[PDB]
């Protein structure tokens, strides 16, 4: 009804106007601007309906309600306060949002103007989550944040940096015991890092690398109790990895000892053991992990990773263990100078070259599997032929996806690493391999062709330059091998 | 099995020395101390069965273990010092104590040598209640003092400034929600307020009163959810109640602005209205609480409590709310002056001296249930007397806790307050209690010989100069009445 | 010359945004911003030379500088702020500035606009007074809002709670040593609190008042060892003095032992002793004094009064101490009731009364000074009709200031004492009182004449309410003495 | 007089007795106790005077006094215990010390029972260094400290860490104008530092490394402004050298940005310079300098470097600074691999090996001042044999001064330097070298001879398995070249 909803505006916007001029004029006193208080809680309550047609939202804007609502986030208390928030999550609320569509982006671009986040900030530095009520209403703001995020990420960067990446890890970091809001942190944290760099970059200035750790660290000697304390495990960890894909970060971690904390999580086996594999992995990746790889063989890393080489966990699946352990072994390959690699490549003549051994299976496996995926896929293809289906990018992305499946990365680093073992001048090695190929007639060229098609796509999210170098340095491998 | 059990102590005391050995030597890894520490924990664990028998306790203390254990609650990792806290926790607990005799007092005695209790104060102070485990230590180190407490108080005054006070306070003024450790707490706490004055003064000196008065602002506009809640918010009261049986703390309740806080609480009628009612009594109570008294009325108290005198709240029972109210009226007699006296007589001259008509009919209530008592105690004499059993000082205090319970407390107050109004010089005043009095035939004489009685016992726990004093200035009201 | 002067602004703020540019721009490096900031440094140098014509600041606000240099203020780097804070302070220098007549309102204007005053607020919180240069800058800082207080009066309302206030009160609570800045800060803060009672309110509520005690308490048992020391002591007398013109600040002063130490100060005797004395006076002073009043006799401040009453230090002028001391008499003979008013009233009959010898004295001493002020005053006025000078409110202000100075108030106080003593039903003090005046040939009609003409001009600035109560109190003196 | 000072002793000891009783008993007022602490005031001052016969040392810890003074220090008043310090300030100073052989050692050693350090650490911990009396009270007591270190210093380690070290960083890192205190930490930090593992090894933990790390930066961007202020300095920096002699601290310098800041200063070039360098070769030097030489030549290091090996600061010595810079280049050539090694090397290639002229430059220069050396030392063993005069150790350890002063350690760097250039398989290098060293007719034989010695006295203070290895690698230099 809408002649009625919008005299119920009214009604509120007054009563917003009346009770603050209450406020500035007589004396301070519970009894002046007391009952108003009341008054303003129960039409807020009753407001909570008008979620219910978003149709409308083309009125809240329209006169006054906007700037008054978030001008009562201020409120001298906190009770107002809290009100204000559950009818913002009520009124936010995506999932009876995403209906409308002009409903939706008015208020949205409004709350922006009006800076809502760092209003939302303010009022939570000031909360105090002893009080029910007030712990409540973190959760009613972190939600509300939740939702915002959702409908348009764009904010996502001044929304941190409005405070609320500081205060999220300030809770996170707060020595209180764990309780839903801390999870909720968690899980508004990652959303934050999800594919933006500012970010990232924000919370290593923050020293928010630091917090992480240390949160992490508690999973190393005890594993979480709950579906609930696993799964903030799982965000914290997931933020992390976020954080590692930014070159700057890695320096963070790396002086924040890292390293360390995670190959203690490995050899400890409990369940942050799979998390931890994956963060050394993004710690080590690219050129921009050289300091990371060279540390990692000075704290004894060579002696946790082998191991995981050689047999994986009897107990994520385990072509994924595979995977990270292959890949860290790549990118030590590539970035390791001096002494370091002498150690890494002396790994690989213990004990009559077993790992050499465990690489060449390793191939078979993963090479079989390859072949069975692209037979698929050609039978696939053949198939739309004859259906005249036209093969196009979405059609090729799928084709990609299920290569990927098969283990097709996993196979590119076995290559690599073949190669680059090859081009040790380590005689030993060289024998083991090509002794191993013809005996059971794969050959060379396949792993050639291989090597080729990796460097062919290397490198996606960066300069052309660098393509090309790391391109032309992976073919370098093929001359001697 | 006594040799067994001495042989299990070697078993330990050794691992206790060897494994700081260890940790003094070889540089600092997991691998050279770290299996040490499992043995520690393990044995520690073991000797929790120890406690089925205190007939062994002589033992422990023997020769090494007792400092050992003590020593162990400062160890660089806090999870030996959990499980030597928890050891102590089985090792003290009362309920499985309180059999030996021999048994007990020693190790007891051993502890206050060693001051475990800083030991332990230390001990929290580096601890995380983030960590459930953590958490848990805590509470058991809780229990502990609570169990040495209940065996020898006479090391609660050490006890508290060995830090132990100072940590409690900030552990309740934590802005973290509510569980069982703010419970344990806060009942900790009150136990080590009873009767014990040094404690109130540390307190008062720690800005002990503003924490408790944060604390419980809370239940003035909310409401406790649980019975653990709710037992919290008493405990507090309580705590509040002691340290208010002292002069320097009077002015700091004072200051606090406690005086207001119990008066909303009062004005809101939520559950603390029993609980502020009280703790408002013990403000205002002697010559001590003259500056309290007079700020209640400047803070408009008397609005408050008249409504309380007049009628009681339909909804702690009806006696103790008419005792408090009673009390209060009383206090405000005896200490009031300048205009704030002229207030409180003001009330009792509006409306038509309603308030003293309220007055006699309560006056009669209690009389009557007086005389009922008094009745019941002769003829329990004269039985007593027949049987031929002697009345000794035991059968006084019963007489006494039957009187109390009559209400000969309230009786006493409703008496002095007759007699201070009625030497006002406010003839209305006079002319109303006087008339009423005959009109129903009791009289004046009984109420002059109530009042000598009062005189007779006043000031029970002070100098006896003040004693003669007060008795003196009560007697003198009864020239002009 | 003025082209060039439009040059010269256009030469900096091209430099001032680009150099912004390439701070945004190339990696963070010192090489690719570095040279642009000495640049920057130089021209801001060169502008200092600017402030000798006024006639030329129509052009700084005039197209971009004037949002720039306030933007400038937070910029990355502290040597880029302190310039820019000098160049304000040359700019801004009053005693160069009172000049120009248009040049002044429309830089201070703009100033108020771009809200000058939080940037350097912000500023300042981010300074290091460590590094003698960032010290430098704190003064500047200082001197450039002196200078604005002293241009425009108006903005320190917003100036205070631009944080100017909290930051003031830090930088004095700060345990450094004395210095400068100290100075300073007191001085600015002495100024932002005249005669605003916003202001005053602000203080009291960030704690100001403790602060003010703990700075000041020093100087009870030391004794400052400068002129410039000396200088800071005053200034926050001066400012606590301030502060006590408003209610809730009494109440604030009283909390936080201030009439305690004030009482110490007398007792002492340091240099201290007069400012002691006046902070007392002001504590006490109205109806808003009562609580004050009722408190300094509870420390037993009349042991320290009644001797500065009697005989006034051999070592401000006599006339000063005599004032406030019978102010003191004066407002607690006003205020006081109960057990300290018979406390009063009994220092009025020890030694045979000796302290209304000693009033009378005093009276006599007064009247005589007056009698001289009014005849100077009668003949000045038929002087001015000889020469037919009209007499205007001015003549009449310039007679007043003359009457001050013989000791108006301190006679019209005496007066008032002489009556409230004698309506006190003591008759010794009475007989001592009509004894002495007509034994000497003053009389009573005379003291009548001086009490009616007090109650005539009483309450200056407050309530007609309240004047015309307080002048029917003084008047009921009259009646019975 | 002997019998007269054994009376006075026993005047203060009742006196310190009595008043600490006074203390006890009577309620808390002026009154009560504060006559006596004059009287402990006075007393003490005129012990001052007993610092003259230390023949008198004997005493004063002979009944009573020693302890009492100490329980003295943490006296309810800051007068009391900066009488205590100053006394012992007299009572300690070295100066007046140094004489008595029973009178010093005693006192002392009861000091030590008393654990006085922390008594003193304890004081400090409630100074107020606004109050100037409270600031002298600090210096005492550093100088206190000072002194004891000059007579026992076995007590530096305990005195360090009885909190003594950790309030030193407290006091430079406040962010407090320079002032002689600072100074005197400054001084007192660097002297706990000398030669003295364990206190590195505490500083380290504490975050020391950090805090020096910032104070020093100040004057990479400004320059010490007096002898004062360069002293302090030169102090941090001595202290920052004495922690670097520890390998763990050179990971906390690295992580610190250490290597970044003595570059900033090289660039720099204000006074700072040399210190940054020798800082620099401290952070480098061994084995374990191998990260810090990988990470210099990551920030660029041979930029800044290798202006300096070519030409020497117009403007310490010249000797002193080439001997660092050639320190250093011998320093990266041992521990540098991967693309470091290389773009080291390539500095030797460029222009036309001009580096490797300028290094045969250099050495010729040293060897003909070592040669100089060797001719006056031989002259002198000649003339000691004609008289006869045995030559004893004493003599071979004057005759190495002169050999170090002539440059011994800068000629065998060079040697070293030269050794690891011509083992790089890089020809232009060698046919340079070999070319320069016959066409002057100098001899690779000396060049051999030289590295031989380096060899054999290679390593002082470490394991003799590293020693021999060490020696062994720089023998195998020799092979090649």
């Amino acid at each position: 009804d809408e002649s009625s909803v919008k005299k119920m505006i009214l009604t509120f916007e007054k009563r917003s106007y009346k009770n603050q001029e209450l406020r500035i004029k007589f004396p301070d006193n519970p009894e002046k601007f007391m009952e108003s208080e009341l008054d303003l809680n129960d039409i807020i309550q009753e407001m909570h309906v008008v979620a219910t047609m978003p149709d409308l939202y083309h009125l809240l804007v329209e006169l006054n309600a906007v700037q008054s609502l978030l001008g009562l986030l201020g409120h001298d208390n906190t009770d107002v306060s809290i009100a204000v928030v559950d009818l913002l999550q009520e009124l936010t609320d995506i999932d009876t949002l995403h209906e409308s569509e002009e409903g939706a982006e008015v208020l949205i671009d409004a709350l922006v103007d009006g800076q809502v986040v760092a209003l939302l900030v303010q009022n939570l530095e000031r909360l105090d989550e002893s009080v029910k009520e007030e712990a409540d209403g973190v959760h009613n703001t972190l939600a509300i944040v939740e939702n915002m995020a959702e409908f348009r990420p764009e904010m996502c960067t001044e929304g941190a940096q409005q405070g609320l990446l500081q205060w999220l890890l300030k809770r996170l970091k707060a020595k209180m015991p764990f309780d839903a809001n801390k999870l909720y942190c968690s899980e508004v944290l990652a959303i934050l890092l999800q594919d933006n760099d500012e970010n990232r970059e924000l919370l290593g200035e923050l020293d928010g690398i630091d917090v992480l750790l240390q949160q992490l660290s508690v999973f190393k000697r005890h594993n979480p109790s709950t579906a609930e304390e696993q799964e903030m495990m799982e965000n914290l960890f997931d933020s992390l990895c976020s954080c590692l894909m930014l070159s700057s970060n890695r320096e963070r971690f790396l002086k924040g000892e890292g390293l360390q904390l995670m190959n203690l999580m490995l050899r400890e086996k409990k369940i942050s053991r799979s998390s931890a594999l994956k963060v050394l992995d993004h710690a080590m990746i690219g050129p921009e992990g050289t300091d990371n790889c060279h540390k990692f063989v000075d704290i004894l890393g060579l002696r946790t990773i082998f191991p995981l080489f050689m047999k994986s966990p009897r107990k994520t699946t385990e072509k994924e263990h595979e995977e990270h352990v292959c890949s860290i072994l790549a990118s030590l390959l590539r970035n390791l100078r001096g002494q370091q690699r002498t150690r890494l490549l002396n790994k690989f003549t213990e004990n009559d070259s077993e790992k050499v051994d465990r690489l060449m299976e390793l191939h078979f496996k993963y090479l079989g599997a390859m072949q069975v995926a692209d037979k698929k896929i050609e039978g696939e293809k053949h198939d739309m032929v004859r259906r005249g289906e036209i093969i196009d990018n979405d059609t090729e992305e799928e084709f990609y996806l299920r290569r990927l499946d098969a283990g097709l990365f996993v196979l590119q680093h076995i290559c690599y690493i073949m190669a680059e073992i090859c081009n040790a001048n380590v005689p030993q090695i060289r024998q083991r391999v090509h002794q191993i190929l013809n005996m059971r007639g794969s050959s060379i060229k396949i792993v050639r062709h291989i090597i080729k098609e990796y460097a062919e796509n290397i490198g996606d999210g960066r300069s052309p330059e660098f393509r090309e170098n790391e391109q032309k340095r992976i073919l370098g491998l093929l001359e001697n091998f």
